[PDB]
């Protein structure tokens, strides 16, 4: 047994110090598609849960620091739940709601509030480091309770960069979307040719459902693809 009592309690002080605030940004669906609303709830429900188990890791320091602070005392006496999964058409409907909305805006700055958040946890594990001049079986166990909140912290960093991840993706498909996606104004001129032209609509119409059969598909992969894993964070 080496004791420092005083270093005992800089590092109750140092453990529990604040950190950086998660972000709070609310991701809004980038259109009125079913699929596109269900990917931004996803992201909502999967953000909620990583601040409740930020708040509860902040108690767990704090719990630690008064753990630190007992240890000290000690030495002059004797001198939470998962994350919701979200349940998971006319070509003209289609593309009036894929062009309806803020088309990913709110998720690229949703990205960048966590990705920024990651790299914020990553640079403030100082606190979890070994004692200098403090040894003995408590010294031990402490420095075992302060590698585990470490390790915590590491891995909300990369659920949090995940979920930066998860919205850029469905922003990137949205753009594909968008490209790939017959436009409204194209289809409905498409279609007002045909209404004015009689001899002109049996050979429109195969333009037509070539544009309703990659309507077909882009919904498809937009349903498939947007469709993301609640993110479960670990308990502290
Ligand atoms: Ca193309």
């Amino acid at each position: 047994v080496t004791v420092d009592q005083q270093e005992i309690l800089n590092r109750a002080n140092e453990v529990e110090a604040p950190m950086a605030d998660p972000p709070t940004d609310v991701p809004i669906t980038p259109c009125e598609l079913t699929a596109a609303k269900n990917a931004a709830q996803q992201l909502v429900l999967s953000a909620d849960n990583m601040r409740e188990y930020l708040a509860a890791g902040a108690k767990e320091r704090q719990r630690l620091a008064t753990s630190l602070r007992n240890a000290a005392k000690a030495y002059g006496e004797v001198d939470l739940t998962d994350t919701p999964r979200v349940a998971t058409m006319d070509l003209k409907e289609a593309a009036r709601k894929l062009e309806t909305g803020d088309q990913g805006a709110s998720l690229a700055h949703f990205a960048d509030g966590w990705n920024t958040f990651n790299l914020t946890l990553q640079g403030d594990v100082k606190r979890f480091r070994g004692f200098d001049n403090w040894e003995g079986d408590a010294a031990t166990a402490c420095e075992a309770s302060l590698d585990q909140q470490r390790q915590w912290i590491l891995h909300m960093a990369k659920l949090s960069a995940a979920m930066a991840k998860q919205a850029q993706y469905v922003a990137q498909l949205h753009v594909w979307a968008r490209r790939e996606h017959p436009t409204y104004e194209d289809i409905v001129g498409l279609e007002r040719l045909y209404a004015e032209n009689p001899s002109a609509r049996d050979q429109i119409l195969p333009v037509y459902a070539e544009y309703q059969q990659r309507s077909e598909k882009v919904l498809t992969e937009y349903n498939n693809k947007a469709a993301l894993e609640p993110v479960n964070p670990p308990k502290p």
